[PDB]
């Protein structure tokens, strides 16, 4: 799995591949791993099971609702519950969330990670290949966030056997 | 075990073999791995223990009763319970459910999987062999869902040591 | 890797994918795994390292030369040396060889092996997926051996994470 | 794999199935597990790798050449080498050898086993099922060695997932 | 343990050995593993602890009472409670029950199971040895069900280290 | 640990050693592993922790009280609870109980074991050495139950590194 | 396996059971584990493979020959070679040797063990059960060495699942 | 991670690196692991997730408030809640807190701990490298606490693969 | 470790980081992992021990010498020996070699890998991060091979905890 | 095993227990583990097999002969041969040797070692218990070396399950 | 164990502690881990078995004799033998060697490591603590090589449980 997000010139993009694997075989090649949340104002990408994703995206929306739409505050609150609720502790996954203000990785191990100054985030088994390609592109070209995400996902798809080249890409605004 | 499902021309078929292997021997040879649930409106097949499967089938029917018979919603709700409940987490198996609208694989690891455009799903140790044969037949012949399921189960049976030639094939007219 | 061979209507075809993997990552995606030997009269596919393949193919040619083009006798002697010499025993590659008369699989651990009446052979991690698709196509369509190999390689490349869709296909017309 | 040997009324028969399983799939289905050695005066069957077996069969014939064709002496000498040689210790398998006087199982763990008064020997994952059926038939019917071997192999085949219905049966008239 | 049942010429027999093992040692050699239930009309054999058996047999009787002697319905309900209750789920015993109409195996993990056309059933570590001997005897002799069970138990007791030769055999004449 | 019981000429004795070990060292060498229960009418020996013993002896007394002092009935009831209560399932141990009528071993794995006709029972790591010596003495001498228990515990103490020679022996009446 | 030796009133006996096991099943039930060596002047019992036994008994005879028939000296020399020869180090087993002067256990771990004052030795998985019974008999009866060996082997056979009751007993003189 | 604190000549300093790792890769290199609490009067460093840290620091502030700035009492109560609540017990972070009076380490497993006479404290995988460098510098130079923390963090960052050289250093002048 | 090679506009470059690690700590941070061979006409990078590197670079030079300086031929010959020589088989590592004609990865598992059409190769734990960045740069910028190698090594150094930023870069010509 | 030596007031004593264990059972309880060498002038204790000890002691004598009774030089040469010869390297015994001048421990892995100012040495699994008791007795009582060794062996025999209380004690008056 | 080497102002010092730990206890406390080799012109220290170390030291001196006393060449040659020789591969340890020109670490895993510009090397479980302290002292004081080594060994000793305060420090004037 590869999910990568880039923010450039007032645009933020989150994109992912479509491969769901079981052991060394492919169960599905067109999964949609990126969704729009909170009245389409938040982009969310997940590396993990769909049902697991629904439970966590559901709660994150409840956090946004009670926390005035503050991404960081909502993210920290989600992480706290995910880290301590006996039910949620069974959900193994990683998430990337982004809104018009900032981008974050949320984990189930009590961490919420902000990006470096280049504003790029990536998760999944192939995430670091997209991250490497994205940083190269951001630091050496004028390409748009959308174009970098597309090119980075492709590079990750050609290296990671668990990442394919069937992408789902969401942009905001 | 091999369970395969094909949907074509308004017909939905789910079938499986009959071999139950204990250790590396044939425990039973005429198991019934596909069943009709929800007043005969749902087909369900399982790869795993018979007792475990019956437990999950009953729970799924309760989810269907709860969510107006909507398959995807019910499957996601079952996957969530399966993922967190102490007793259900001890239940090892994979499920295929199908009604007149859609087909899904349900897992105990937080995944609910929809088929690709071919509308085929397969599970079990021999699942991928039936999947390969079914995809070849759907894309290259005019055979019916029933015929493809029978022919795919037979091909899987000649390759997988744990898959039988004694099939139970159920269809939703 | 997936290498598959089909013989139909006087045509024999051997084709393979192009992925070379190290762990769960791809080192090369355009590998040619099928070669023409014995001045074009023999098609040879291999799952394994290129150095191993070069060694085994050069040794195989030598044998074909001294057995005046007899594939089976040449293969039987190859397998004999393979299990005899401590140097060759270190080679883990798997091979498929085919001429206008017959098709065979040769490995260092299982000596020589012939196909069933359908004359399909497959090796590599994705082999059985290709085999399942090929058997379905031979038994249910009038497709040529080339068409079947191309379609079976594709089906396997869509299921096996170690097999890709960049194929090299050779045919003995 | 199932190899079984029965001696009755001056006839000595050794037979086996034809299934070679790679992982948990049918690698090959028509293997020849029983062979005639020593100018056709010895029958030998093996449970394990084909290459490994051929290596041990060749070594056994050299032992027979060395010890005037005496089966027990040669088997003990083979067992000793198999037990200590660096390369042979890597060879995993069990063997059954039989001539017109006696039958023996040879192992790589320092054992040479003679049959009980029933004069029956069996090896392989399905060996004990064939052993049970053969003992029942020798003690309760007047069937010949050949018939008992065929019927015992078939019974083992319905129980052991790794045993085939394609037999090679050799007899010493 | 080895429990085996054969039905022939209007006679049904269930018999078992008497060894109770803890690790690789024998705690008891004269255990009675076959009992007469439902006032003598039902033969029941079990592989497992005596406390577990007492629990399951008392529960089975209750069901036979409310199902007016119907073995299958009683067994199906037994298996339902077995997988339903957390208390019963802890019971790992395996059972064989037989009346003048039919013979069945019941386990906590595989629910209820019926025999093949030969009407032989077996459970316990030595079960398959008894099954192999019994199938050979049914298919090749005119022996009574009692004779076959006695001879099959003996063959299994001579192969399985956890089965002995002190048998308890019950017959429904 | 070694606990052994012999019943001879109207006398029943239960005795045990005094060693409590942790890993390969001795924590205590004078533990009292045999106690008198039910108004001194029942002898009880335990292989396991003291607190574990107290919990189980406590419950067994409650069983005797509600089951009219019937040892077998009380033992089966204790085993059922021990086998299924989530709390009791954590207690790992074995027990021997004896009254003026009979002797029994109670386990936490759903079994209650009665002695062979020689009326000797033994548990603990050294139990089978005392059992061997006891059977030799019972079958070949006229020694009293008390003397055999004492001599058997001593023999076990000289063989098992986890059994010592500091005994606690209770007799009834 | 159980081999036990007792020396009483000028007679020394070595006896063993006949079971050869592979995993949890019996390969042979009438093996002869005790032999007479050195012109019938030495008794030898072995727990291990037959071929392994032949190699070691062969060398021990060579030691006797060059060491004037001195058992202890010959035993220590055999142990030294067994402990250090790369070939012999592969032989896993234990031996008991006895002559008219003394009895010894020889191991492959650089040890030669003399008996306690009771002059009883035992090896094999069931050896300590025969040892316990033998010591009880020697210390409490007037039975002959032969009778004690026979009764001890029987007691071990009823406890150890890897020891049977088919004995081979040799006496000297 | 490496967090280290040194107190010298009325100055207390706490500093840490900025690497956040997941497995053997870096998720972030500019993390701020040292924060100013209690309106600037308390320096706090942490090894662990940011969500965990936010939780523990908010809880610590609350305690400082009710203990009127008493670091030790506040830390002791923090550690009490940490091991008491099942929610907090899931938090694995390690903390270092320091005010103008004293410096302490607090963890969920080891409660509160104070420094040795040199007043150096360190946590994180690289902690002991920083501690070793700091002890050498305190005992052999006149360097300020700030200089020592900066130099010790650098030495640790050059040895530990999970610690980098992007430091955040806070001082209480 | 990260070694990466790019060939662009008649220039070929091989560069690597300087970190040598033992477990999770750094043994050396300025290792030179790229050398010039064959009279400075060949560039060689290695991921593995220095002594191991010297042995293999030494042999590769011997191959060049006897094979007229043909890189591919020399590489295949080195791989064959490395794959089969008992001494060389102990050397675990990966190598990249380049001359004015082509670039290759040589492994000890019988493989020699040529680059894709972009002519980029990379090995080491961080190799795929440099590979991702290099491909992004080659496909989207006009930067020189030297500049891409430098920027790619840097990106890999910021992600892989086992790769640092102390580079050694060689260019040809 | 426990061997301990104490030197006090011109007396040196070496004593050991008598237990020989195989796994968790006792093969012999009256072993003599301390011997007088060099015509009575050297006391030698050993933890290990008797064959190993015979080998090492005969080799040690030879060295004492050529070093005219010099214990240290003889021991240093012994240790040299021990780690030099592939035959001797297989010997795992541990030794303690003492003469009227000094006491030393010699092992195949740690060469020669001398005692601390208290002149106590101990080897064997129970060694450190004897050492702890001996150090307490030397530092706090006026007891003779013989009394201390006897009392320390007893304390160790009461704690270590592999050490018994049948001691052999030798003293150089 | 902690061995550390520092070179400064023409002085080269190698030192180590004296603790040898067997299991988790202090086997010996005054080991001599640093030795002078090659006619006193080379200093060598080891982390690992004493016997193993002495074997490697002897072999190194032979390499020095072979290569005109050149340290690096000799170290690389030793590393090559250590890497491939069957017996030497069983030798677990790390070495530090130093002469008047250079210092190196030699490993059995194909590595020969030179120090960074600080000219410091350290090995052993406590090596990195001594390394940290030595680097702090070399970069921030004017202490001599000898003083830094002693002070670094002491700091390591307060942190590593396996490192002593009894040092052997050798220097090359
Ligand atoms: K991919
Ligand atoms: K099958
Ligand atoms: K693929
Ligand atoms: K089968
Ligand atoms: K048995
Ligand atoms: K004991
Ligand atoms: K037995
Ligand atoms: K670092
Ligand atoms: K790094
Ligand atoms: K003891
Ligand atoms: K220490």
């Amino acid at each position: 799995t590869t999910i990568v997000s880039v923010r450039r010139n007032g645009q933020v993009v989150v994109g992912g591949d479509g491969q769901v694997s079981l052991g060394n075989t492919v169960m599905k090649g067109n999964a949609r791993k990126v969704r729009r949340l909170y009245n389409g104002k938040v982009l969310a990408g997940f590396a993990g099971g769909t049902a697991d994703a629904f439970t966590l995206f559901e709660l994150f929306e409840r956090k946004l609702e009670m926390h005035q739409g503050h991404l960081l505050k909502s993210a920290v609150e989600l992480a706290k519950d995910w880290r301590t609720d006996r039910a949620l502790r069974k959900l193994e996954a990683m998430l990337i969330v982004a809104d018009e203000k900032e981008s974050l990785i949320i984990t189930g191990i009590g961490d919420v990670v902000q990006p470096e100054e280049d504003q790029i985030l990536a998760i999944g088994s192939g995430g670091n290949y997209a991250l490497s390609a994205a940083r190269a592109l951001v630091e050496n070209t004028e390409l748009s966030a959308h174009e970098i995400v597309e090119k980075s996902l492709r590079i990750a798809g050609d290296i990671c056997v668990f990442t394919n080249t069937n992408f789902t890409i969401e942009e905001l605004p």
